[PDB]
């Protein structure tokens, strides 16, 4: 994993079967922590046969993925994510602490529109951006221009760094999610499909297609639907358990592709 | 994999960092769960920083390890584990759930020496074995060779299926217990190491020329010290994180090996 931009696909199931809600934010917040980890781009919730959870799942993701200083500004904190207390930390370059300094990019929720231009909040004290007509209630990412009791900035990117991932709350079922995205790669993964360490090289050679690929997880009990992926594999041969529960798998996976992704 | 018995030593410094007791009592579970998806042997618990928790750590690896019609008997009623309710369930071959049936393994807990033998407490009722030297509440596993009233088991354990993992609390820290508990292949984990990318084929031909390997996992905010291992390897190239919890470290490591030391 150098560039290869990587989405995952999964279930608004997967937290069905776990009843306490401490629990449910936590399982969450684990596949925040594994797509971050391994710089995953996408986090992709589609809609499972059954009933499912994608607003709390979308809710706990986005949660995490938003720097520290914008979460009170941006979330109403209200019953459904009261929990959210006990989620780990995510120490990503976009998740900064502290004082801006020059030079340093940030991500802003952009706050009021004057005349200067745009009022943002980056986390030490409303700072300024020129260029007039950026859209209110939006984060965006910045560059500090230059610092004062108003600090400036830029709209700017990093290319040079993890940035996050944007998570994708399409309220369709897998087949149309996926036609959403529409990667070059599509790499589904079943219990029921060969094991990875046989097709290994094969599974090498096509993620360095290196477009972007879609990794599929489906649940420990229902396997994926009848969709058109490029390659279908075990990623977890040999498991010693009947089971293995999607933010597992989603781990498991991720660490095995950056492997096979130089 | 197989053919190749993995031990893990994980530092008893893992649940450090955060307050809620219910998250702690899973995040130990998390370990639980991914050493038994791997088939890991064993868990040695080793000591590292300031204070620690290595005593909570063992008991919610063990508590998860023992079948569910034993930790009723086996574990006091203990304020720290009053949130094991939310543990993941752990549906392995020692975990059966299903009543005592014939040639099939159970793990049972020994509960008196009689005068025949002695009575071990196996899936649903009592039964007993004849051996009588079996020291009384211990756990072994034992063959169900006769249902019935009294169903007769004899001891036994099987090597064809995974069968849980041991839980070694060595209250010594990680070269002491190197020592403790030997295997003839140390990995030590790091990402201050070489990427397993890198030195792959070699990984690979130690690892498959195994017969008892011991994968080292320090913390996320120190890592590991100097011990002497065979393999110094970073399993995960190129965090985007600044930090890889132990309990992440774990899985993700262990399903990398888990791809190498596989078989044809």
């Amino acid at each position: 994993m150098n560039r290869v931009d990587l989405s995952l696909f999964i279930p608004d199931s997967l937290t069905a079967e776990t009843g306490d809600l401490k629990i449910k934010t936590y399982k969450v917040v684990l596949i925040a922590r594994a797509a971050s980890i391994f710089g995953v781009k996408r986090i992709v919730i589609y809609h499972d046969d059954a009933d499912g959870e994608a607003r709390f799942i979308r809710d706990i993701l986005t949660y995490m993925d938003t720097p520290q200083y914008l979460r009170r500004k941006v979330f109403p904190i209200m019953r459904e994510l009261k929990h959210v207390g006990i989620l780990p930390p995510l120490r990503t370059p976009h998740h900064p602490t502290g004082k801006p300094v020059t030079g340093e990019y940030r991500q802003g929720l952009t706050v009021k529109r004057v005349k200067k231009g745009t009022l943002v909040d980056i986390g030490a004290d409303k700072l300024a951006l020129c260029r007039e007509k950026l859209t209110v209630n939006r984060i965006m990412s910045f560059r500090v221009v230059r610092l004062g009791k108003e600090i400036l900035i830029e709209p700017d990117e990093p290319e040079d760094r993890y940035w996050g991932y944007e998570v994708l709350d399409t309220r369709r079922n897998l087949a149309e999610s996926l036609k959403t995205v529409g990667a070059d790669v599509v790499v589904a993964t079943s219990r029921n499909a060969s094991p990875i360490t046989s097709i290994l090289d094969e599974v090498k050679t096509r993620m360095r297609g290196a477009r972007e690929a879609a990794i599929l997880f489906g649940g420990p009990y229902k396997g994926l639907p009848e969709i058109d992926a490029d390659i279908w594999v075990n990623t977890l041969p040999g498991q010693c358990t009947e089971t293995v529960r999607t933010e597992e798998a989603v781990l498991a996976t991720l660490s095995v592709f950056n492997m096979l992704t130089q």
